[PDB]
């Protein structure tokens, strides 16, 4: 993706602006201006709006993938793996909700090459959960009705956190993750 | 009940879903119906009021749907099955409207937001009231009733984002799968 704090700063500002004015209505000029720069100050980093959205979406998709992957430990029991990855997944989605929304909701705006790369990262994200669920089935820890349905439901819950969070009940990521951990274990038919 | 207002809502749903809410003006929505300039204003004085009327309609509709699918005098697992099925199917069947009514709540005014949240709470209540009846009758052994009802509601809403996918393109199949998950969630046997 790159490493420039200058680019990172443009992406952060674009997220805020994309969230405020809508992606289709905002221009890079809004963004560079909001950062007190000349409109051409973004061009070195992002030649097009779409390039900037792709950077945001890639960053976000890779980050949540990196998060749950680092949270998975194939040397521990499957239920513990599921607690850990669900915790990291839900927490990520609460903490990075603004970036997550921009990444998720504007996929229709990505070029074909960029869309195919993002979809591939999304497939990998789900597969982290399916592997864990499979592992537990193999060990007799889990008794899923349907492994793919279970992985979908879990990925779906984490992603939707970025929409509704924070609520009056759930404003602490740790509390929502704990609740969703209990439900995920129940979903895959693990003992309590 | 105005024909002109109803058409504005329908057209806005599609433009809002296609271009994103922030990215569209009421001018473009008037343009899309080839209505003359200013035809929108007597019905919707702001873009936000149109968003509000769309969200309000969609929220009343899904609540009506799951309410009609609940039967307070029958066993709780059956109520859960009937209501989740209706909830999932509505979301698959009304996805454009759901997407608009659910994914832009931060664009609503405080007054409007809280009105909508009153309806969502009523929506979640249908599920919590059923999980409560199930626990208090011995069918269910939930860890946390609010948490389970939240997760059910969130699963259904999220259908409007992803459906149809490679894995599910028939609303009845994803409904069936989500009924299984919801029953498991609340501690039902099987």
């Amino acid at each position: 993706l790159g490493t420039s704090k200058a680019a990172a700063r443009i992406r952060a500002a674009a997220i805020e602006v994309f969230a405020a004015k809508g992606y289709g209505a905002t221009t890079t000029r809004e963004i560079a201006a909001s950062l007190d720069m000349s409109p051409g100050a973004v061009y070195p980093h992002y030649k097009t709006k779409e390039s900037l959205l792709y950077a945001i979406s890639l960053e976000g998709h890779h980050s949540v993938l990196a998060a749950i992957t680092a949270a998975d430990f194939p040397d521990i029991a499957a239920p513990d793996r599921l607690m850990s990855t669900v915790t990291a997944y839900v927490t990520w989605h609460a903490d990075n909700r603004a970036s997550a929304r921009v990444g998720q909701y504007e996929l229709r705006s990505l070029s074909p090459e960029h869309f195919a790369i993002i979809a591939d990262i999304r497939r990998s994200t789900t597969k982290v959960f399916t592997r864990i669920i499979e592992a537990g089935a193999t060990a007799g820890d889990f008794h899923p009705f349907d492994i793919e349905a279970a992985a979908l439901a879990i990925t779906s819950l984490g992603i939707d956190v970025s929409r509704w969070f924070p609520s009056h009940t759930y404003s602490d990521p740790r509390i929502i993750a704990a609740r969703y951990v209990e439900l995920a274990l129940r979903m895959v038919g693990c003992a309590d």
